[PDB]
Order: structure tokens, then sequence, then C-alpha cells
């Protein structure tokens, strides 16, 4: 809480989402990785409904991009209102907003679809109904009158989790209060980073709760889940920068028990 408030949302794009990292053209990096995990999600067509609620979206929107053609009620959150402000220089494409055309194209590319990147940009934006701020420390994340719709008919958090909790007990409580916010029978499309302690964001530096693939597991279940799919990405040394001691990234689709 108190760490976060040194945050800089530019750097953290720039070290995650800026190349290598963010260097879409090599399809054995992490980003080709985890948007081809989202797009064969969706494309099963078993993730579907009216609303969706993404939880710690930061300054991203890459982590939507195969999810808005499937959802017509779109609320992105987030803790820091510098954050909830640089999603809005984006949706607005206000000045100085990140580029995420690389991400945008891939996606489309992965897809399949033939769809142009302008088209898969205008439906995110046109569908992101509110950006609002949350804690996940919070039984109840969103707040007690939020305008977000309740309970969601599917969620996605990526990265949020594990790098705003001390350990795997306060992993499991954040894991069940945004449970709360999904309808029985919803999907939660998890992403987060695997054995990893901490990771930089400008002049702050963010403590993260190294958790393996079974950690993972076990704490979906733990919280009334029946896993889907759970796959692992192993960082290759070349996107092994500096920028945090990141070792891989999971990627759970998982079903509320309901
Ligand atoms: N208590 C809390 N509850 C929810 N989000 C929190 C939080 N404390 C910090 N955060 C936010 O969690 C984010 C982690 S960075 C993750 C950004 C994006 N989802 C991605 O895929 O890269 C930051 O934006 C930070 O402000
Ligand atoms: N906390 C996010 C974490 O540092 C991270 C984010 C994105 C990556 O590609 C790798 C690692």
């Amino acid at each position: 809480a108190s760490a976060y408030q040194r945050f800089e949302p530019r750097a953290y794009l720039r070290n995650n989402y800026a190349p290598p990292r963010g260097d879409l053209c090599n399809p054995n990096g992490v980003g080709p990785w985890k948007l081809r995990c989202l797009a064969q999600t969706f494309a099963t067509g078993e993730v579907s409904g009216r609303t969706l609620i993404d939880i710690g979206s930061g300054p991203t929107v890459y982590q939507l991009l195969s999810a808005c053609s499937h959802f017509e009620d779109i609320t992105m959150t987030d803790f820091l209102e510098v954050n909830r402000q640089e999603l809005g220089r984006w949706l607005q494409e206000e000045p100085g907003a990140f580029n995420w055309s690389m991400y945008s194209q891939h996606a489309c590319l992965i897809e399949g679809k033939g769809e142009c990147w302008q088209d898969k940009e205008r439906q995110l934006r046109a569908r992101v109904k509110r950006v609002l701020p949350i804690d996940v420390h919070q039984p109840q994340p969103l707040g007690a009158g939020s305008p977000a719709p309740l309970p969601a008919d599917a969620l996605v958090s990526a990265f949020c989790l594990e790098a705003v909790s001390p350990d795997l007990a306060s992993f499991q409580r954040a894991l069940d209060h945004i449970t709360t916010l999904l309808r029985p029978g919803g999907h939660l499309l998890l992403i987060g980073a695997l054995e990893e302690s901490w990771y930089l964001a400008g002049e702050a530096r963010l403590t993260v709760v190294p958790v393996s693939e079974e950690e993972v597991r076990e704490a979906l279940v733990r919280s009334g889940y029946k896993v889907r799919d759970l796959r692992t990405y192993i960082m290759p040394a070349h996107l092994q920068t500096g920028v945090d001691d990141v070792k891989g990234v999971f990627f759970a689709w998982a079903q509320k028990v309901g």
C-alpha cells in the first residue's frame, strides 16, 4: 500500500511492455505466450456472458484484447489513481497514451479471424464502461455501492494478487476476496509471476510473494474453483533484465464450482 505510493506507471510499462519483453516479433517471447493463452481460452467459447471485471489492471490493457469481444460490459480496476489516469489516457486516446498497437496486432494475428487491430482496439475502448478503485485486501474489494454490475460473469487478473500480498496466506485471502465478485459457475482467467520476489516500477521496489504452480493450483481449489487449465512459461534468458527476478509466468483458467 505504502510501497505502491512511488509506483511509476510509465516505468512499469517500459520495464515489461516495451522491447525486449515488448518485442512481440519472436513467438518464444512472454508477450506472445500470454496473448496466446488468453486467445485460446476464449476461442473455446466456454467463457462467455455480459459483464466482466479486470482485477488490478494497473496501466495495461493487453489482458483484455481477446476478452473484449465476448463481454459487452467491462470494468477495469486499480488501487492507484495514477494508473487509472493512465488507463484513461488510452481509452480516451488522449495525448501521451501508451502504444498498445503491437499487442493489438498480434492478438488479431493469433485469433486468426482476419480482424484489423484498429477494430479490436475500438471494440475494447467501447466495451470498457468504467475504471474503478479497488483493494483486494478488503472482503468487499470494490467498496459498497460500486457502479460495476455484480456478480460478474467473468474475472481476469494479471500480476496483481502475488504482487500485493506479503505471503501465501495473504494471497489466499486476496483470491477469496475477489472470488466473491464472481458469480457461481463464472470464470476466472488468472495470470501471474512464478517464483518472483521483487520488481521495479521507477523509484518504487515492490515485494512479491514467490509462488509456485502447485501453490497456485491448491489456492484456486481452496477458493472453490475447478482448475480447467494451468500452464507455465519459463522466462528465457534474453528476457531476464534486472527489472525483477521473475522465473516464470503462469496462466490459470479456473471455474467457480457452483
Ligand atoms: N491492495 C491492492 N489491491 C488491488 N490492486 C493493488 C493493490 N495494491 C496495489 N495494486 C495494484 O496492482 C498492480 C500490479 S501491476 C499489474 C498490471 C497489469 N495487470 C499487468 O498485467 O501488467 C498495480 O497497478 C498496483 O497499483
Ligand atoms: N509484477 C509483474 C511482473 O514483474 C512481470 C510482468 C510482466 C512480465 O512480462 C514479467 C514479469
